[PDB]
């Protein structure tokens, strides 16, 4: 099914919630821009492909509170997206696709 993540917290947390979604092969993801922003999200090959895991991390970034990314999660594997500014704080995600 559709999952969607925040990259953060309705409060004022830099957290991933949830932290761990499942869905089905196949579906995509959609994400949302939070606080203690910028907020990237970069997913290191971590079980998957790289290629793969590539067109599903965003080497991007998050300033405007509206700006949202997806994720393709048609490969059954595991994607862990963290943030990239913040990829040794204390901020990541795991993915679960079936
Ligand atoms: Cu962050």
């Amino acid at each position: 099914a559709n999952a969607t993540v925040k990259m953060g917290s309705d409060s004022g947390a830099l957290v991933f919630e949830p932290s761990t979604v499942t869905i089905k092969a196949g579906e995509e993801v959609k994400w949302v821009n939070n606080k203690l922003s910028p907020h990237n999200i970069v997913f290191a090959a971590d079980g998957v492909d790289a290629d793969t895991a590539a067109k599903l991390s965003h080497k991007g970034l998050a300033f405007a509170a509206g700006e949202s990314f997806t994720s393709t999660f048609t490969e059954p594997g595991t994607y862990t997206y963290y943030c990239e500014p913040h990829r040794g704080a204390g901020m990541v995600g795991k993915v679960v696709v079936d």
